[PDB]
């Protein structure tokens, strides 16, 4: 069928090279425009194949659809609208404009973690199940009927890489190839999501990522991993603003071993610089080590190096 990629990234890619390669005609892929000079890997590989690249800075504006953006979109004729990974909300006389509407992936088990950073929300409260849905795009967020859903387990020190690479991404899609595909042969379903289990959580951002110090160990290393790598948890250090990479829940040891203190705005009491990398302190005592360290200057550097 005539299908309208709206998305971004490598997974929009991965997505557009399957349906493509399943004999669907991509009658016109929707990303962003190009920043920094580079352009989007679901433009480059659609570009190489002829197909009608668009890079609209924005769909919506002052309340309503943009006209010239609308026309565009309408000329290329899709017959269904596929959403692997769009940063953009879009406008209901887009989603609704195709035969078959449009479907959308999200890296959450719907209803629960609605919202654009849901990966970074399934850490953050520390989820034993994860996984992704593939849903028919109503006016909400996040709120239209499932037509289908993965489910994964999360592992105690996955970060938001880990769990994306690991499950999120390779089987996302095959799911969004799946959800297609029941759709063209017209036995894919729209399941009602259910009220209870509705969750809503805010974008994270660098601004909003920054650290409580004041909760358990699990807690804040749940949210440094559930902010690993983008945007990255991050916390004042003598002035600095610093950025905190590959946590993990530590139990052992004393101390573990020596190590160097360092003092840190707010914390609980003082961490420890150690040679496996930066020992930190949740309220309850307990620990969790941080394997990575970055200034604002963006320059990665090992916890054990802080002083070196
Ligand atoms: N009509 C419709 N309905 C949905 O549920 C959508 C979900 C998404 C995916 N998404 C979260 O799962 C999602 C992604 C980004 C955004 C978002 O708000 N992005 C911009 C705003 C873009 C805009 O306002 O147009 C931002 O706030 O940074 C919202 C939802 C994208 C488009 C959607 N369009």
């Amino acid at each position: 069928m005539k299908i309208a990629v709206i998305g971004q990234s490598l997974f929009g890619q991965e997505v557009y090279k399957e349906l493509k390669n399943e004999g669907h005609m991509i009658v016109g892929v929707f990303t962003i425009p190009d920043k920094d000079g580079k352009v989007d890997p679901l433009a480059i590989e659609a570009e190489k194949d002829g197909v009608p690249v668009f890079k609209f800075p924005r769909w919506r504006l002052k309340g309503k659809a943009i006209t010239e953006v609308v026309d565009q979109y309408k000329a290329v004729g899709a017959e269904l609208n596929v959403l692997p990974f769009c940063s953009q909300f879009i406008p209901m006389e887009v989603i609704d404009h195709p035969k078959h509407g449009s479907i959308i992936y999200h890296p959450s088990l719907l209803p629960r973690h609605r919202g654009a950073s849901a990966i970074n929300w399934t850490l953050i409260h520390g989820d034993k199940k994860g996984g992704f849905t593939v849903f028919w795009a109503d006016d909400g967020l996040d709120t239209g009927p499932i037509l289908l859903q993965r489910e994964c387990d999360v592992e105690p020190n996955d970060n938001v890489n880990s769990i994306y690479k690991r499950f999120l991404f390779p089987e996302g899609v095959k799911g969004m190839v799946e959800a297609v595909r029941l759709i063209a042969t017209g036995k894919a379903p729209r399941i009602k999501q259910p009220e209870e289990g509705a969750t809503y959580e805010c974008i994270q951002k660098k601004e909003n990522s920054k650290i409580d110090w004041n909760q358990p160990a699990e807690a804040i290393h749940n949210w440094i991993r559930g902010n690993d790598r983008v945007p990255g948890a991050w916390a004042e250090i003598d002035g600095k603003s610093v950025s905190f990479y590959g946590s993990t829940l530590l139990e052992n040891d004393h101390f573990s071993s020596n190590g160097q203190p360092l003092e840190i705005p707010g914390a609980s009491r003082a961490a420890l610089v150690t040679k496996n990398g930066l020992v930190l302190f949740g309220n309850d005592g307990k620990m969790l080590l941080v394997k990575n360290l970055q200034f604002e200057d963006g320059k990665m550097i090992p916890g054990s190096q802080y002083f070196k």
